[PDB]
C-alpha cells in the first residue's frame, strides 16, 4: 500500500493501462479487458465496462471488423501525489477501408495507487503490485 | 510466485540492461547499486569487478564521456525464466562535438524471482544469474 514505487515502475503500469484500455483488438480483449479491472477501482472500472454490457457490447458489435492501436508520446509524473499525465495517439484501421483512419491525440489524467489486497493466484499473474487506477480523464490537444 | 507476465519480464529485463550497459557518470552507484540489487553476487561481482579497485571504470571514464542504451526487440522464453534482448548502443565524448557512430549488440541473460531501499528498486526479488552479450 504505497502510492508510488519507483517512476520508472509507475510510468510501465500506466503506460500499460492505456494501452489496454484505449487500444482495441480481438484477441486478448478479455485479458485488456481483465486486466483493467485489477488495475481500477470499481468507480473507474463501472465506467469501462459499460461498453461492454448488452447486446451492443463493443466487443460483440465490432468484432474484427476494425482495430486501434496506441503510441505513448509522453508521460508526465507527480510522484508524491499519485497523479500522472500522458500523451498518446491512436490510430484506428479498418479493414473496410484501404489505409488506416487519420491519427488521434489524447491527453489522459490519471490517479493511482497501490494498495493491500488479499489476492488469489490469478489476479497476480497480471497485477502483482496491486497498481489500481482511481481517476482517469481523456481530452484532445 | 513463479509465473508473473509476459510483458512485465520484457520491462525488467530491458531497463536492467539499459542500467547495466548503458554510462553516464551521474547515478552510477546507484544504478551501480541497483544492478546490485538486481543481481546475484556472483554474477554481479563480474559487473562489480570491472568497477572496482585503483581500475574502476568510474575512474577512468569520469564524466568525460558517456554511453547510453536503446532497445530494439525483446524475446522470451518463460519456461526457462530465460529472455533475449537487441540493443544499440550511441557513445559520446564530451570533448568532441558530436556522438560516436552506432554499435548494435545481443545480450542473453538468465533470471528468477527487505528493508525499506531494496523494495522500492525491486519488490519483487527479482534477480539476474547469468549475462552474456555478443555482436551482430
Ligand atoms: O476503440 C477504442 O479506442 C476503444 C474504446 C474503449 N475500450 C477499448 Cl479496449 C478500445
Amino acid at each position: 500500500d504505497q502510492t508510488s514505487y519507483g517512476d520508472e515502475i509507475d510510468k510501465f503500469w500506466l503506460t500499460q493501462y492505456v494501452i489496454h484500455r484505449e487500444s482495441y483488438d480481438f484477441y486478448s480483449v478479455q485479458v485488456d479487458y481483465t486486466a483493467v479491472g485489477l488495475m481500477s477501482t470499481p468507480n473507474v472500472a463501472e465506467s469501462y465496462q459499460s461498453k461492454f454490457k448488452g447486446r451492443n457490447g463493443l466487443d460483440k458489435v465490432l468484432g474484427d471488423s476494425e482495430t486501434t492501436r496506441v503510441k505513448i508520446n509522453s508521460v508526465i509524473l507527480d510522484k508524491p501525489h499519485g497523479v500522472a499525465t500522458i500523451r498518446f495517439t491512436t490510430v484506428r484501421r479498418v479493414r473496410s477501408n484501404p489505409v488506416d483512419d487519420q491519427p488521434q491525440r489524447w491527453i489522459a489524467i490519471m490517479g493511482y495507487e497501490y494498495k493491500s489486497l488479499a489476492m488469489n493466484a490469478e489476479q497476480r499473474y497480471v497485477n502483482p503490485l496491486g497498481f489500481r487506477v482511481t481517476s482517469y480523464r481523456v481530452n484532445p490537444e
